[PDB]
RNA sequence: CUUAAAGAGUCAACCCUUUGCUUAUCUUCCCUAUUUAAAUGUUAGCAGCCGCAUAGGCUG
């Protein structure tokens, strides 16, 4: 599948990962990831890396995405579209912490608050140490951290560039 | 075989009483604490809903 590169440059004044996350947000908000364009990162060791890599099967051109990232052009670099027979596809993994599932136990099982604390008191509290990005969510008005990890390649992708199922 | 060799010091108790260390003091003048600077380290791990799950997925 042919692919394109979006490398964050000159982001020292601002962290590199903040520019990476803003690149993800601007690629989300102006379309791009309809259902078939996916992201991958060549340098996840402990950081998310500074290269966004889009491996759309139909083909991503330079002009559409450089018009999309007109806001990041001061510290971005776009390579010409190259080809890759295999891309290392990542997916979204989310975390739950206490009250999250407590409200689920309010609205699914219909139990009271104290017994919902009782079934979950000694449980939960997982801690994801995977490399991540920090995403502005616009439909739900709060900003969060989204965790990415390696999984088998899927035909369909989300609106963010990660695998489905 | 070392002035070798050897050896029970025991007992008992009333230190008493008394008392004026008082008096007066000038510490005091003086004066530059000055000038900087990214808090970075992703700085957050969320809100619903798909579900029997506090298993596993999806949505932004």
């Amino acid at each position: 599948y042919n692919t394109i590169s979006i490398t964050v440059v000159d982001a020292d004044d601002v962290g590199v990962n903040f520019v990476v996350s803003k690149v993800l947000s601007t690629l989300h908000n102006k379309g791009i990831f309809n259902g078939e364009v996916g992201v991958t990162f060549p340098r996840m060791d402990k950081n998310v890396g500074d290269i966004i890599t889009l491996f759309s099967k139909t083909g991503v051109d330079r002009k559409v995405l450089t018009s999309t990232l007109n806001t990041l052009t001061d510290f971005i670099h776009i390579g010409k579209p190259k080809e890759a027979d295999k891309v290392k596809t990542y997916r979204k993994v989310d975390t739950k912490s206490k009250g999250k599932l407590i409200r689920r136990c309010i609205k699914r099982k219909g139990v009271s608050a104290e017994t919902a604390e009782s079934l979950y008191g000694n449980y939960k509290g997982e801690k994801c140490k995977l490399p991540y990005i920090v995403v502005n969510s616009k439909s739900t008005g709060q900003r969060f951290s989204m965790f990415l990890e390696e999984c088998e390649n899927s035909e369909k992708f989300n609106s963010y560039g990660l695998c489905i199922v």
